[PDB]
């Protein structure tokens, strides 16, 4: 696919639709995560000691929303420029993931949870052309964070 002017216009459009409801899309996102792998729960300070995923936890919201923002920006940056660029932030991201005890085999958990989440968010507009475009953008961004973890470990 590469990222045509038309495929990029499709991810933008679809991220806008996600941000449009953070407390919902974020709590959805944590549940799809815990469906795909329940053990993951002891990772999160705000989920530990709990029984269910808190639904108005500020810490939870603020953190999951940052995740999706970062995938979208990665997709424009691929249509424009042709690539995803590794900055200070991505590098600190990788430190924190290591302290919390996160590994690589964790990443398809969070990708499926995200493709599924965007499938749910765009509904009938969904096209092959679009799945292809978020897949490209997540894969290309994961490639970069993993890189930074490995580096913090
Ligand atoms: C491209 C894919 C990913 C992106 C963009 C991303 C982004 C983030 C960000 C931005 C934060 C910190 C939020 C804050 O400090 O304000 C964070 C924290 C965290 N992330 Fe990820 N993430 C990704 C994949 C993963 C995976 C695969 C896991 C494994 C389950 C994970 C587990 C965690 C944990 C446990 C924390 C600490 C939360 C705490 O104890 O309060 N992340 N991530
Ligand atoms: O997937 N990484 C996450 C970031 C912040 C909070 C929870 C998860």
């Amino acid at each position: 696919g590469a990222l045509t002017e038309s495929q990029a216009a499709l991810v933008k459009s679809s991220w806008e639709e996600f941000n449009a409801n953070i407390p919902k899309h974020t709590h959805r996102f944590f549940i799809l995560v815990l469906e795909i792998a329940p053990a993951a729960k002891d990772l999160f300070s705000f989920l530990k000691g709990t029984s269910e995923v808190p639904q108005n936890n500020p810490e939870l919201q603020a953190h999951a929303g940052k995740v999706f923002k970062l995938v979208y920006e990665a997709a424009i940056q691929l249509e424009v420029t042709g690539v995803v660029v590794t900055d200070a932030t991505l590098k600190n991201l990788g430190s924190v993931h290591v302290s919390k005890g996160v590994a690589d085999a964790h990443f398809p958990v969070v990708k499926e949870a995200i493709l599924k989440t965007i499938k749910e968010v765009v509904g009938a507009k969904w096209s092959e052309e679009l799945n292809s475009a978020w897949t490209i953008a997540y894969d290309e961004l994961a490639i970069v964070i993993k890189k930074e973890m490995d580096d913090a470990a």
